[PDB]
């Protein structure tokens, strides 16, 4: 395990996701409100899935070698397995907060699936120049998602409770900033142009992942917006 | 890319799915009705997914070699990845049109999953005679789906709005004819008996795919059946 | 096929799932009640999926070799493909019976996904001692599911119809006993410590699978709890 310099960040990531999972699990024990239960379920599952995939990367299972540029390049494929399930759960948290219509939710989840799926294909593609074609398609799917979060959701939040409108606005802003960093790190890291070494890349993704999951969850689950308006 | 004679049909397929995706995306921009949004979301996602998988076939990612009959046989596995997601979306379009009950929808999607999954296993099976066992099981799942579309849905459409009944009937008929061709092409093509060469097989699937997705979508999204009855 | 001593149990399993599938399919033909249709759909799909995966194991497709302990160890990976889809369907049968809230259903299905997914990783892991780390995480996800079935569902059933409360209690008890045997068989069988040989392991899983699917389904589909209260 320690044979890879990036192991320290995989281990820290595993620990922080594990701790985040346990914290949300305990916190949600005292919850009976049916609406709050939905948000706790979604939000606890996110770091639990990430915990398993960080562990698989730490132990070496979630790593494969991909030939491109005349080299055997270490590619952590387990990231995409994580993201396939956790990024639509994160979007679902946002969509339920603002009572999004079903068509909009399906558009978001579908675009998200395309985003992660094409990122996976790009990560595993052996023809170097083609990796960036997949990156571009994935990034276009991301831009669609960000567009919807701003010009379909923000003006939906404003007709809702003030506490859900303010909580949505904060989580929207956190999401757009954090999620936009992922394609940049991929592009300059070992999957793309290879300018930033894998150990630093792994650190960067770990900070983004913990912030986008445990950070996000801490903000959401401390808000009164997750509860039905009750006396 | 041009090293494979079937590349021209993969390229045309990619282009037509891409163009179809953009057309539906633009067309649905001016839509606020919650019901119509569902149909636009579902129907736009279908060629978008197909676009990505056609591209993966064009670039060579979605192709593998399978030993059977003492030969290395080129198998485009990306078709099944496409179909796994797009065929239940197509069925969902039909089921929502007639306000199908939840049990019926689950039966359809489940049978569809079995249909595509067993087709994939058959496509990748190395014992030649066993490929046709999987083809038979998949075809039985197809026949179940077609049965339900006729003797569970058609008489559901007739108690609904005339515009939804007439639109459903047309899309049902398009679906049954087009979908029934797929097992025949598989059986006589490079996956099955090998009587029709891969380049012609690829052409045939491209015509079926564009018709079943973009053709289907053009009929559906031009109907007033996708809108709630409103003043 | 007969080259593997466990083939007889794979063949019997295939037959019993096939027969169970046909029986439930015929039985549900005379059903119009929308609630009952849901239970028939879910419950018929379960042995149908299991039939396909038992067949893939019989024909040899669903088997791979995994190096650990200095040996090539036969691992039937198709079990996890089965279980990935059938165990959440089984939980859905239980959850719908007691009209579980959406948050609880998502927690169950999510924990179940983690349970099966980590079992799959453990089954395919090449470092022997690490296989048991994945077994432990999977078992913890199982224990969560069993906890919810007892201390979240049982007291939900009691405020419902007596026929649904009594049917739920029986199916809950069947589920907890049968499902708890699976991690034990894995641990002592060819995936784990290797004390029980593969042919006996295969027998054990076949008895558990038929009981947990066809047995379970026979109890559920003969109950009046699956019908809406109607005059
Ligand atoms: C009911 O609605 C609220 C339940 O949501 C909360 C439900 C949770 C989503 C349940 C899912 C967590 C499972 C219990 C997962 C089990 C293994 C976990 C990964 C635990 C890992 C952390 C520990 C090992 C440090
Ligand atoms: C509604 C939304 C969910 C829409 C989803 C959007 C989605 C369509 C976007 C594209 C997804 C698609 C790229 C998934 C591809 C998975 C694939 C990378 C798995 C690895 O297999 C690739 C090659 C080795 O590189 O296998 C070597 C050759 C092997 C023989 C491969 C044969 C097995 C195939 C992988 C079977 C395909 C199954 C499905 C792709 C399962 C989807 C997995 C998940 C990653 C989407
Ligand atoms: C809101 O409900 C309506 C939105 O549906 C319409 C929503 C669409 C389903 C959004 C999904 C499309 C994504 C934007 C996919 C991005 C890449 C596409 C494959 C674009 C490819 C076509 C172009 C490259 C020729
Ligand atoms: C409700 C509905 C959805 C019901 C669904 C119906 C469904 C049950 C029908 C059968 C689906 C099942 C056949 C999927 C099999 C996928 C498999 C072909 C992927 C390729 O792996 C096959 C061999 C190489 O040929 O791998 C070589 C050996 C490797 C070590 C394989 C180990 C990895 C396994 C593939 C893990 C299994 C994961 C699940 C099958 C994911 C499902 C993928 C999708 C195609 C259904
Ligand atoms: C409508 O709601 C009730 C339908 O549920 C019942 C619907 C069923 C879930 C339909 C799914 C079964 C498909 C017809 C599967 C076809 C192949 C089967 C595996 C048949 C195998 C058994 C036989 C070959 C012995
Ligand atoms: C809401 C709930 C559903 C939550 C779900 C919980 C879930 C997160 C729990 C963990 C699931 C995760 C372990 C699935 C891993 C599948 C993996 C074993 C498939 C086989 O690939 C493993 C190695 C060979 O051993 O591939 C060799 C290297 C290859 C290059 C691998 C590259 C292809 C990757 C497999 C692509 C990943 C796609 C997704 C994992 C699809 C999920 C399949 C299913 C088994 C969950
Ligand atoms: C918890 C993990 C999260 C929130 C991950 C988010 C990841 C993305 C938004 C990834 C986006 C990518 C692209 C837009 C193109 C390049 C490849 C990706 C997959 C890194
Ligand atoms: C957009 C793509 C569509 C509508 C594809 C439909 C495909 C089928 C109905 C495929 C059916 C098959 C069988 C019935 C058995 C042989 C294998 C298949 C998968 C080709
Ligand atoms: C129809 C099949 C059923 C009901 C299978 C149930 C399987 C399980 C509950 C498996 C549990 C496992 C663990 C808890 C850890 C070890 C690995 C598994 C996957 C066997
Ligand atoms: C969105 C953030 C992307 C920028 C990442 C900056 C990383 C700077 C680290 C120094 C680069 C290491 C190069 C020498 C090894
Ligand atoms: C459902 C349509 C299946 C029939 C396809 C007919 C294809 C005819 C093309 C000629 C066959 C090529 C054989 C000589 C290369
Ligand atoms: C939950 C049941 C697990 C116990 C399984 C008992 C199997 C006993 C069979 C005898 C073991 C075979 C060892 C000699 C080959
Ligand atoms: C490819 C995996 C996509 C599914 C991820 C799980 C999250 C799905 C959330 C469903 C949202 C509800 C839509 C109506
Ligand atoms: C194996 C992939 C199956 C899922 C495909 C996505 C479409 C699912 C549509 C869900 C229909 C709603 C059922 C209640
Ligand atoms: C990884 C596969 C998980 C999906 C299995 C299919 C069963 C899903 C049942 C959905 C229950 C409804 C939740 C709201
Ligand atoms: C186009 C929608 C406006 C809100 C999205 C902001 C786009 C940020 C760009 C992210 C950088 C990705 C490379
Ligand atoms: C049995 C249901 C009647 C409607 C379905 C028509 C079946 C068409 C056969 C398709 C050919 C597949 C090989
Ligand atoms: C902790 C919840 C109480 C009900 C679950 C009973 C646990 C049975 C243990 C199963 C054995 C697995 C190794
Ligand atoms: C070796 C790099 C070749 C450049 C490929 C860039 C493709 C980016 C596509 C953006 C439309
Ligand atoms: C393919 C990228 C699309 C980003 C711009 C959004 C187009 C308008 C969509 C309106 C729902
Ligand atoms: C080499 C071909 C052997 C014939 C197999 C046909 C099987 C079809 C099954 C239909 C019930
Ligand atoms: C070779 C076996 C080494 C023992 C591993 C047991 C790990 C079990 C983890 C339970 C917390
Ligand atoms: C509760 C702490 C969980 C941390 C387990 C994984 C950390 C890796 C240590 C090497
Ligand atoms: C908008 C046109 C999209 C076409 C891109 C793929 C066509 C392949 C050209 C070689
Ligand atoms: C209807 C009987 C189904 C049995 C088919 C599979 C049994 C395997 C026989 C070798
Ligand atoms: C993006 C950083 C999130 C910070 C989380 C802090 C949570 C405290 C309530
Ligand atoms: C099956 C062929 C479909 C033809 C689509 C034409 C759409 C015009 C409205
Ligand atoms: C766990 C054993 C189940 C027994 C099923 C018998 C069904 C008869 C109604
Ligand atoms: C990591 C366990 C958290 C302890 C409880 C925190 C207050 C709910
Ligand atoms: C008003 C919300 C500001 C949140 C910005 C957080 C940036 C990481
Ligand atoms: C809305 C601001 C987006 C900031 C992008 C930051 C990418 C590192
Ligand atoms: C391909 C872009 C379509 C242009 C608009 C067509 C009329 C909505
Ligand atoms: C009355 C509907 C006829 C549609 C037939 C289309 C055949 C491709
Ligand atoms: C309902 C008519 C079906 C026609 C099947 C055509 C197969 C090529
Ligand atoms: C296996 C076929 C079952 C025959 C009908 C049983 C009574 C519904
Ligand atoms: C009162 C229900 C008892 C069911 C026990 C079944 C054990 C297999
Ligand atoms: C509730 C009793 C569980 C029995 C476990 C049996 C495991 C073989």
């Amino acid at each position: 395990i320690t044979g890879r310099p990036e192991w320290i960040w995989l281990a820290l990531g595993t620990a922080l996701m594990g701790l985040g999972t346990l914290y949300f699990l305990v916190k949600g024990m005292g919850v009976s409100d049916p609406d709050a239960k939905k948000f706790y379920a979604i939000t606890t599952l996110v770091p639990a899935i990430a915990f398993t995939m960080y562990l698989s990367m730490l132990l070496g299972y979630g790593l494969t070698m991909v030939p491109f540029g005349g080299e055997q390049n270490p590619i952590y494929w387990a990231r995409y397995a994580d993201w396939l399930f956790t990024t639509p759960l994160l979007l679902l948290d946002l969509a339920l907060l603002v009572d999004a219509d079903q068509g909009t939710i399906l558009a978001l989840v579908g675009a998200d699936g395309i985003m992660i799926g094409t990122g996976l294909v790009g990560a595993l593609t052996k023809v170097y120049s083609y990796r960036f074609v997949w990156w571009a398609i994935s990034t276009a799917a991301m831009l669609y998602i960000l567009y919807v979060l701003f010009f379909g959701f923000t003006s939906k939040a404003e007709s809702m409770r003030p506490e859900v409108a303010s909580t949505f606005k904060v989580l929207r802003n956190v999401t757009v900033v954090l999620w936009s960093a992922y394609p940049v790190v991929w592009l300059i890291g070992s999957e793309g142009a290879g300018i930033v070494p894998l150990n630093i890349e792994t650190l960067l993704f770990m900070v983004l992942d913990v912030s986008a999951k445990v950070g996000f969850g801490l903000i959401l689950l401390r808000s009164r917006a997750i509860f039905g308006e009750a006396e």
